[PDB]
């Protein structure tokens, strides 16, 4: 575990993270997909080897000793507003179970569903306050990866809220 497990929040391209492992925001057919899926399949290609997973879960596959935890979300088009959120939950808490299982002190994570399978709404508290469901339990230092300048802020603030 780490010394004094904390959250902190980047903006820059979380295939570039100095992280112990990464989470994938994936497909659940482990195709090489789009955003930050495209950035992890040029990165870790050969994480993708048998990574297909239904929505909800996450199955983990080494690049090297490089743990991919590949983490389906998913994706509101599809899902009522209701099961879309137990499936969203669901996800973050299989993610905590393999962070946990590999003994890591550090992962890289996005914010599941808030990209292409976002529906079209903005779902960064609804993502964020999943996650920390999750990972509060862990001892990981957790270092949640984001794009654009207004959401790094906002991650930023409900991260210093709860400090
Ligand atoms: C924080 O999101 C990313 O790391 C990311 C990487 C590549 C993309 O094309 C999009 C997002
Ligand atoms: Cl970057
Ligand atoms: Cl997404």
């Amino acid at each position: 575990g780490a010394m004094a497990p904390s959250y902190r929040v980047k903006r820059m391209d979380i295939a570039k993270n100095d992280e112990e492992c990464v989470v994938n925001a994936a497909n659940p057919r482990g195709l090489p997909g789009d955003g930050v899926c495209k950035a992890v399949y040029k990165k870790w290609p050969e994480s993708f080897k048998n990574s297909a997973t239904p929505v909800g879960t996450a199955k983990t596959v080494m690049c090297g000793t490089y743990p991919v935890i590949h983490a389906v979300g998913p994706n509101f088009s599809n899902y009522t507003e209701s099961e879309g959120d137990r499936e969203l939950a669901a996800a973050y808490r299989e993610v905590a179970k393999e962070v946990t299982r590999l003994g890591v002190n550090s992962v890289a994570i996005p914010l599941l569903s808030t990209g292409v399978y976002s529906g079209g709404k903005d779902r960064l508290t609804q993502s964020l306050n999943h996650l920390f469901t999750a990972m509060d339990s862990t001892d990981a230092d957790v270092v949640i990866y984001c794009r654009d300048k207004e959401w790094e802020k906002k991650i930023s603030e409900a991260i210093q809220m709860r400090t």
